[PDB]
């Protein structure tokens, strides 16, 4: 009965503004997940930690004197982030432990041996998009999504949960076009977030949900009437 | 030689105080890294975590049986570790540097550490930090490896120049220096309650092939006055 979620960047960060945490909504979230008992993996988004940093020093991108400098600041500022869902949930008296993507090894898929490791000797393992050496030539950035696409497929787990700023997935962008209608429900018969839930949704037996980080509590409403989000099935 | 393939532990006393205040030298911190950016061939960097890391690993009885209280303790020892280790990188990272932390507890462990991202970033021309840090041993055991642990296996996978050890005396001495008023430095020693760590610098010399020092951080210009006859330490070759 095993939940894998991930934390949106646009809910914990100020997506405009750099390093600018949303510590409010980290410690909102966190009190809710440490009340849910089989989640075994949690995952992050970099938000404003991650992302302007990366365009700025030309991430994902060859490798180059810029593009190499970045790499090392991109990381650091991840693990500034890291640190403070960890000390969250740390204070909730979870159990948690960050593997970083960037300290695995890669050979076109990333030795997750370690996280698996803790899994089973009972931690909550936390991760988070991140920098990677990509090939000889080529630095990666590898995003939440894909380390959750990844845990989906290696865990098999029966839900997978993310959360982001908005309610769920819409017809369009609800932030611009204030018209835009709410997929409650997704059949398998932001783009690339999409993408990723449905190819995911194979591995993962109950449902890939969206969900709305600021109600952190609508993940306790999932498969009952009043739930609010996105269901892909 | 200024081309000297080097490796450096920063010590935990010279770069922790036992201070309810604060948590970190700051200043050591910043003086020592700013010397480190001008090794032209630093290649790896590795940080202790000091007593008071110490004492409150041993409170949460690490390393030691895994039990709740253990198991709690592994996640805040990790978490007080990298946030120590957060500040080096900073300052490596406003001194020009390319740093790349890369913890022990983030490793595969089959009864070694697999040491292979450590080695790739030095082939990437990153410096990889690292430290002192908790892991799981087996099912129902966690251990902690040391920062000079984690100096032996490097100095085992590089075979370096040089090693270098900072901590907040001048070097090895005959006694305690903080315990004796008449304690020797000793200089230059032959490799053929420091004890530990003494006999420890004395294995590494099997694979490093220009000496282990050990140097005051509190004045780490010396790390630049190695081979110098104004140099002030302790060479073990
Ligand atoms: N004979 C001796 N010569 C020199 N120092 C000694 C001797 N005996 C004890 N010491 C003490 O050893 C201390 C340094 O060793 P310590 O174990 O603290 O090293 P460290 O690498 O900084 O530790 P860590 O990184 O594990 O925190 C000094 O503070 C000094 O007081
Ligand atoms: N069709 C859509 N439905 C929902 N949100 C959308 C849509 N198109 C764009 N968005 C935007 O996507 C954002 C969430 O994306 P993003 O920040 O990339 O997610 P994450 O927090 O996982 O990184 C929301 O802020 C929303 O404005
Ligand atoms: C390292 C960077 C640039 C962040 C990668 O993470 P994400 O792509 O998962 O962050 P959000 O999408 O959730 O902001
Ligand atoms: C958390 C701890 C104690 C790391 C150990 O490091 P040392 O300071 O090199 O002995």
């Amino acid at each position: 009965t095993m939940m894998i979620l991930k934390i949106g960047g646009s809910v914990i960060t100020d997506k405009s503004a750099y390093r600018t945490a949303r510590t409010y909504a980290i410690r909102s979230i966190v009190k809710v997940l440490s009340g849910i008992e089989d989640l075994v993996c949690v995952v992050h988004g970099g938000g404003s930690f991650g992302h302007i940093k990366a365009m700025e020093f030309g991430l994902p991108g060859p490798k180059n004197p810029r593009s190499s400098i970045g790499y090392s600041i991109v990381h650091r500022d991840m693990e500034n982030l890291d640190l403070m869902v960890i000390d969250a949930m740390i204070e909730m008296g979870m159990r948690p432990i960050s593997v970083p993507i960037s300290a695995l090894r890669y050979d076109g898929r990333f030795d997750y041996t370690p996280l698996i490791r803790y899994i089973d000797a009972g931690f909550v393992p936390v991760s988070y998009g991140d920098v990677y050496i990509k090939d000889e030539h080529s630095y990666g950035i590898y995003s939440g999504d894909d380390i959750m696409a990844d845990m989906a497929e290696l865990l098999k787990p029966d839900v997978a949960v993310f959360l982001t700023d908005v309610d769920g997935i819409y017809s369009k962008d609800p932030k611009r076009n204030p018209d835009a209608v709410l997929l409650r429900d997704i059949d398998t018969n932001i783009g690339k977030k999409f993408e990723s839930m449905v190819k995911m949704k194979s591995s993962v037996k109950n449902g890939v949900y969206l969900i709305n980080g600021n109600h952190p509590e609508r993940i306790g409403d999932i498969g009952k009437e009043s739930f609010i989000g996105t269901v892909i099935r």
